[PDB]
């Protein structure tokens, strides 16, 4: 462990940042199954052509009971490549690890063809994990348009970032673009400072509405760089006409040093590029770790996914848990507590439905209030900043919210439920 990792452990600890998950992790839903019915996409779609998904009213069938904040959680999952990736002296083989990190989260979203709940305004969602010792928070920081700000802390790493998600059924697919520039950062084990990467995710489609079976196809390029190297990546999501993704990893003058491939729903492997200048892609075993001379090596599988209610994934099931220590801990504004989605979590429809009408016109009438008043909305545990690096604007994270949630001065931080 280097100065900066243990600096970086210390003030985790010091925080609080894993009080309240002493409980073990949720490992099923209340419901065993359930039987909304299989509405057709496209018998609901075709009165709503050129709408945001934001702007549809839908049936129960075509939703789900995560928020925005918890689905962006997900990014987590495979987190492990982070550690993997700090403990590499060589920069490019840790921006391979990175590179493999942002496909890995991808594989949860298949069979998930369901809106997740659109967070409120000023709603929050906490996800700290003792076993991997991380944190993560975020805050929806915008209502028109939705847009939710990321902050996770691990000694080796952090992870942050805007999810602004632009969407638009246009009577065939259903597009999603992510507008929002996505930090990250490693503090190596050795031979390296601490460094910056930089990527934007892919696009989502839904596809298959007209043929009767939609489908959840990722798709386009993304490109990572070492702000500090500066070594970068280019990933290719391949579009249906989906599953396979190729990339390739370069040094900063441009040497192809490694390629990697797979399909995002199920695994990717990698292999040391010889010559720097070949322009060999990956073509689409051994599960030792990386390797320098050439043969390939496995760097990512998907976890084994049971069946579950709502096709939610193992790591899916834990983010919206009610854990019976966590409760106490929580602000007001926590994803946990939100009723309409708890309601439709248990199988409750027309609670949530309810419930939804209700937050929602609160959300309405406070904002209405706001605008007579010429009330300034701002954020509370976050503020749009210009980054030093990038340049651009991103939001920081106060710092205050897990202090403040340490010394339980959190019962009066919102009241949107
Ligand atoms: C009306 C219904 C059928 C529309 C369903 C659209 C679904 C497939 C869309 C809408 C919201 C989308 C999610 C929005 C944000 C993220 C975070 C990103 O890091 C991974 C993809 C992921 C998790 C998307 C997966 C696909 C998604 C869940």
């Amino acid at each position: 462990s280097t100065a900066e990792q243990k600096t970086k452990a210390k003030v985790l600890l010091e925080e609080g940042s894993f009080l309240g998950y002493e409980d073990k992790l949720r490992q099923r839903l209340k419901l065993g199954k359930d039987d909304r019915p299989s509405v057709s996409l496209w018998s609901v779609l075709k009165s709503m052509v050129g709408k945001d998904m934001t702007r549809m009213t839908l049936p129960v069938s075509f939703n789900e009971p995560t928020s925005l904040l918890q689905r962006v959680a997900e990014d987590l999952e495979y987190a492990d490549l982070l550690n993997q990736a700090a403990s590499f002296e060589d920069s490019t083989l840790r921006l391979l690890y990175v590179a493999i990190f942002t496909v890995s989260s991808y594989a949860s979203t298949v069979k998930r063809v369901a809106k997740p709940f659109n967070p409120l305004l000023g709603e929050t969602f906490e996800y700290s994990r003792p076993d991997k010792s991380y944190r993560f928070f975020t805050e929806q920081v915008s209502h028109h348009p939705p847009i939710s700000a990321t902050w996770t802390e691990s000694p080796k790493w952090d992870f942050f970032g805007e999810s602004f998600v632009d969407s638009k059924f246009n009577g065939r697919s259903f597009d999603f673009k992510h507008l929002g520039l996505w930090y990250l950062t490693i503090r190596p084990d050795s031979n390296g400072k601490e460094e910056l990467y930089t990527y934007k995710k892919p696009n989502n489609q839904v596809v298959g509405i007209l043929l009767g079976n939609p489908q959840v196809d990722n798709y386009g390029d993304v490109k990572i760089v070492n702000h500090n190297t500066g070594d970068y990546c280019m990933i290719h999501f391949k579009a249906r006409g989906a599953y396979e993704v190729k990339g390739e990893v370069y040094n900063a003058k441009g040497g192809k040093e490694w390629i990697f491939g797979g399909r995002w729903n199920e695994s990717v492997s990698a292999k040391k590029v010889l010559k720097p200048n070949s322009l060999e892609e990956m073509q689409v075993t051994s599960s030792g770790g990386p390797k320098y001379d050439g043969t390939r090596f496995n760097v990512w599988h998907v976890n084994e996914r049971p069946e579950f209610p709502f096709n939610l994934t193992k790591f899916a099931v834990t983010l919206n848990a009610p854990q019976p220590h966590l409760l106490p801990w929580l602000p007001p504004t926590d994803t946990r507590l939100r009723p309409d989605q708890r309601a439709m979590e248990e199988g409750r429809y027309d609670e949530a439905a309810t419930e939804k009408h209700r937050v929602e016109e609160r959300q309405r009438s406070v904002r209405k209030k706001r605008e007579e008043k010429n009330i300034t909305y701002q954020q509370r545990w976050f503020k749009k900043e210009i980054h030093p690096v990038t340049k651009c604007d991103y939001w920081k994270f106060n710092g205050e919210y897990w202090k403040q949630r340490r010394d339980h001065k959190l019962a009066d931080e919102g009241d949107i439920f």
